[PDB]
């Protein structure tokens, strides 16, 4: 019946998709989950790097497609603390990329349209409609690299974008404290003499501005307005 999506910056740009044609459901805010896949036409997911409990029920389901495996996005590997890249991996933070949050839409569009045959013209419009208003946005940035640290690595795919250096990482795993060694090394290793450091949460490294930046997206209603205010947030952070 519905089309339900696994997280919440995926959520947003599935409901421009199908604005006026139907509303898709937030799988993640249990069997509750689980009714909704069964009763979905259609589940998009990133796949099972961004999602290893979801991993399960997803991965042999024929109706769910993983982004990250589709062959539609940008795909760019993970990064130690340090910024050398990891073989054979994948960074998940892909829709922060504007030209990878196009690319979702068109995907989408031919998905439902597939599906739904007698709404492809607005499940189309839509797409070009949200490729438009998201380029839009992206082209206000055009200038000589930005040095920026982050708490932990999510934000690589913003960085062609605002024309950001990443400098670094506090920890690998944001559940694993950074280490005095890594601080050491951030310190040491400056740029600049105020560093701008971003951060999920407001919740030794010397002179820093420190900016909250939630990727998730998670108490915003529009994905490009959601953009425009992590992207003018970064830039600001990195200029200050
Ligand atoms: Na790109």
């Amino acid at each position: 019946q519905g089309l339900v999506v696994s997280t919440h910056p995926i959520y947003l740009i599935a409901k421009e998709i199908t604005k006026g044609v139907e509303e898709p459901q937030l799988l993640l805010q249990t069997p509750a989950h689980r009714k909704a896949i069964n009763d979905a036409s259609l589940v998009i997911w990133l796949g099972k790097a961004h999602e290893a409990p979801l991993n399960k029920l997803l991965s042999n389901n024929k109706k769910a497609i993983a982004l990250l495996d589709s062959g539609i996005l940008s795909i760019l590997p993970q990064r130690n603390t340090r910024g050398a890249a990891l073989p054979n991996t994948v960074d998940t933070h892909v829709w922060l990329e504007p030209n990878n949050a196009v690319r979702i839409g068109f995907f989408i569009a031919a998905l439902r349209s597939q599906q739904h045959p007698e709404n492809k013209a607005k499940y189309w419009n839509n797409a070009n409609t949200f490729a438009r208003n998201m380029l839009q946005a992206a082209q206000a940035y055009d200038s000589n690299g930005k040095p920026y640290w982050s708490y932990h690595d999510a934000y690589q795919y913003l960085e062609r974008s605002l024309n950001l250096k990443f400098a670094g990482a506090l920890t690998d795993d944001p559940h694993v404290a950074p280490t005095a060694a890594q601080i050491k090394y951030l310190n040491d290793s400056r740029p600049k003499a105020q560093m701008c450091l971003l951060a999920e949460s407001f919740t030794k490294l010397g002179s820093i501005t420190f900016q909250p930046v939630d990727e998730s997206m998670n108490n915003e209603d529009n994905f490009v307005t959601a953009w425009k205010k992590l992207a003018i947030k970064t830039d600001k952070c990195v200029l200050n």
